[PDB]
């Protein structure tokens, strides 16, 4: 079918203590999975098994409208998934950007720090499941957040934002429960640690 | 102000092994205290704060705009919450209703059996956070569900569904997944086993008053 699950860019120990290895396995291989199989399962009767999936999701309009939830949800999931293994790793950096990217970030929000804050609030303020994400929307960035799969590439209309991503963390209960229970704040700190960079400079590029 | 805490029915552990003392420790001290801590900041400035909750949350339509939100999360949270901890208990039956409620659940969903695969799947299809409700609508019982802290009570307008609900399941991930990680229906099943039906009966009679 269209998709399948990306294979992790390190092990599912490579984030300890920051992120637990056994969240890092059942997210991957199972939460992650199930979007995956249920988007394969959506894709089925259509015209649009080929695309890409960021593509996929920006087109959810055009899609057979009993068919769009589904989308939605499970092609959201995939893409936000496979984003967020990319956009972490082992060993960075204290960590932070450099470079455009933290230019920009100098631009838009005063400082790293000052940065850091917004986003942190974006996702603490994100009730019930969702994700809070760092986009570049008129080659500005700025700092948003979605509810449950849903993707800025979904734009507006759809997922109440709009914008490229470039950095995204999952806030999903399922990301941090184990390892921090209800302290979401403690896990959002933790995040910072295992950010890679060079991702998301990667990404700022390419979006600009 | 308005609101405190509920303690529980019963001990942090009566549940186990369906549900884990850990899992309800959290759940009542820190999730339910937020909702609860939340809400008497909400109702604050306002002429709502002596409100019984599940009065309030069914006038949000009434308070003021720019509370509309975290009243509606946060005081949905307690109610939701407050119910979840009565109508369940330990040493319960296999437990399941009878009486005027078996009946009703009988003639609504053909018998127990079939109403418990009707609820199981109104919460395994329930994406993201929210509830499952057992809800009496126009006398007749229905089973549906909504996102968030989201509740029948608040009407359709609000919640996208409507009745009186008389049980409910929370499918929150922080009610299961210490225990049961991303098994929700294995979660679900066992919930059946700590349901009491004396106090889901004792709603069905209260919500039949029209
Ligand atoms: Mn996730
Ligand atoms: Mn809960």
């Amino acid at each position: 079918a269209a998709y399948t699950l990306p294979q992790l860019p390190y092990a599912y120990d490579a984030l300890e203590p920051h992120i637990d290895a056994r969240t890092m396995e059942i997210h991957h291989t199972k939460h992650h999975q199930t979007y995956v199989d249920n988007a394969n399962k959506a894709l089925e009767g259509t015209e649009f098994a080929d695309l890409p999936v960021e593509q996929l999701i920006q087109q959810l309009d055009r899609v057979p409208a009993d068919k769009k939830g589904a989308l939605r949800n499970n092609a959201g999931g995939h893409a936000n998934h496979s984003m967020f293994w990319q956009i972490m790793g082992q060993g960075q950096g204290a960590n932070q950007p450099s470079g455009e990217l933290l230019d920009a970030i100098n631009s838009a929000f005063g400082s790293f720090d000052a940065f850091k804050q917004k986003f942190e609030d974006a996702a603490k303020t994100r009730f019930g499941s969702g994700w809070a994400w760092l986009v570049v929307k008129d080659g500005k960035l700025d700092v948003v957040s979605t509810a449950n799969q849903d993707n800025p590439l979904m734009g507006e209309a759809i997922a109440g934002v709009s914008g490229t991503p470039i950095l995204g963390v999952d806030v999903w209960e399922h990301a941090y429960y184990l390892n921090y229970q209800n302290r979401r704040p403690d896990y959002l700190a933790a995040f910072w640690n295992v950010v890679n960079w060079d991702e998301v400079s990667k990404r700022y590029a390419a979006a600009k």
